[PDB]
């Protein structure tokens, strides 16, 4: 199945996404420094970017930078004189993340924080940001619950809210399951229904990273 | 395989999808009235009634109504005057259409037009119809290419275009296909790319449907 899947996003990015040359660079970059394969696709990428011009997105927040891959097809979708403020712990990546942000030429819109995401998300409320209107939560999923009470606290009405990875080929129905991703990630389902200022949705996903999903919520 | 992608939306539709009696009854009668079961699935509807508020839309298209089913979906999505114009060739479907979009109490906000898409567009072409700002193509994917111009002719810059059951169990990938409907698919797919005005990506899903996916394009 892995093969179709792969086949098929190989088919919707050679048809839909023009050859970008920066892009490619950036995952050439992240293998270069060991950094995981963990970037979401390139189909995943300009869903975000789409998304993300259809809201009309100026302030966005991402959790979990990686190399800045995701980071830049959000930025790209940025109105007027918007912004991403992403959050990375790992020192390396950030640094890494920082350069590849440079190579796409967009340092003027994003600024990429280091340390561990609850404690700049505590700083963020801190200092004077404004709400977020488009958050994605792509960092270690086990934090997930923390993640979207902190999300919302930092949104404005009208906010996207995007939860990658959150299928987990298939276990996130595993109740039982003793693994603080699977069991983070139905904590995070269960919060956003409890919480009536917030509808949500998602889709299972298959593509060259597998079978996965995400979370599409909206804040009211 | 099936069983598990089923079990996953079980989870996701009892979890962030609220139980709705109307819903319920729609499906009910369509299933009663021998309606084939194409109508989108409760996550999928979701999806779509989400990205209309988050675009903020205002003037819907929806090409192919079965039983209203996605069209109640939608609608759900509008809030001031906002409206949706659904096209239906079959008598039969259309009346049951009509029927769950009031018995929905939407009707004050759906129009039901009977007939083929291609002669229907015309007309709303001739009548003085504003630009629509989210079309959602759901109907013979043979002709997603007629219709997909159709789209681009009737909407306005940031138009969002949703073109569904575009992979269709990985078939989207065999250019040999004698399935008209993956032509079809194709043909869209070429089209999009053809079209310097359109940017879009597809997601391959999985879930109570199947193996499948949809494009999500936006007019510029
Ligand atoms: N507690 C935490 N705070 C901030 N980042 C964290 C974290 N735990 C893990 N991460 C970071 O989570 C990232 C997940 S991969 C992020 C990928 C990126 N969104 C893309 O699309 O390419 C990694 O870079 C990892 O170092
Ligand atoms: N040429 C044409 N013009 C208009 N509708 C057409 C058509 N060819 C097929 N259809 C209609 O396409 C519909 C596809 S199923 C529509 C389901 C609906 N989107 C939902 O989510 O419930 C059927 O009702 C079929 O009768």
């Amino acid at each position: 199945m892995i093969e179709t899947w792969t086949a098929v996003d190989q088919y919707v990015s050679d048809v839909l996404i023009p050859k970008d040359s920066t892009l490619e660079e950036v995952l050439q970059v992240n293998a270069a420094a060991n950094l995981p394969a963990h970037d979401v696709s390139p189909t995943q990428g300009k869903f975000l970017q789409l998304l993300v011009q259809i809201q009309g997105a100026r302030n966005i927040l991402e959790i979990g930078t990686l190399g800045g891959y995701s980071t830049i097809w959000l930025a790209r979708g940025l109105s007027s004189g918007g912004r991403v403020v992403t959050l990375e712990a790992s020192e390396k990546h950030a640094d890494i993340a920082r350069s590849n942000i440079e190579r796409a030429n967009l340092n003027d819109r994003v600024e990429v924080r280091t340390g561990l995401a609850l404690d700049s998300l505590q700083q963020i409320e801190n200092e004077k940001y404004e709400p977020f209107d488009f958050i994605f939560i792509d960092a270690d999923k086990q934090n997930n619950p923390a993640y979207f009470e902190w999300a919302l606290k930092l949104s404005r009405p009208g906010t996207v809210i995007i939860g990658d990875n959150v299928v987990r080929e298939g276990e996130v129905i595993d109740n039982t399951s003793n693994d603080p991703r699977v069991q983070g990630i139905r904590r995070f389902y269960e919060l956003i229904a409890a919480e009536p200022r917030v509808s949500a949705t998602a889709l299972q996903t298959v593509g060259s990273k597998g079978y996965d999903g995400f979370i599409m919520a909206v804040v009211k």
